[PDB]
């Protein structure tokens, strides 16, 4: 093993590090790459399998990188929210919600 981790999210593979995923100790991702997830399934390439849409995963992963929420203009904020709720990142869910009143 190493510091690098591959996540197969709905058929698309994302490359990142343990440091990035484990910024939120109670998140699904930190729990995943620490082997504390019961359903830890991996393909032959060693990538973690996630039955979620990869379209809205980029922003989630970027928040874990630089702490900010950045969206392109055409991307639905509702889609990112559903993912943030699934991966259980509190701070991000809040920021998204706070962005959806005005």
């Amino acid at each position: 093993w190493g510091k690098w981790v591959r996540l197969n999210v709905g058929g698309t593979v994302f490359l990142t590090t343990r440091q990035t995923l484990c910024r939120e100790q109670k998140s699904f991702l930190s729990r995943l790459c620490q082997g504390e997830e019961l359903q830890s399934d991996r393909d032959e390439t060693g990538a973690y399998l996630i039955d979620r849409d990869p379209t809205y995963f980029g922003p989630i992963l970027n928040f874990l990188r630089h702490g900010k929420l950045v969206l392109d203009k055409d991307m639905a904020e509702e889609g990112v929210l559903e993912e943030a709720e699934f991966y259980n990142i509190g701070p991000l869910i809040r920021i998204i919600k706070d962005r959806m009143e005005e």
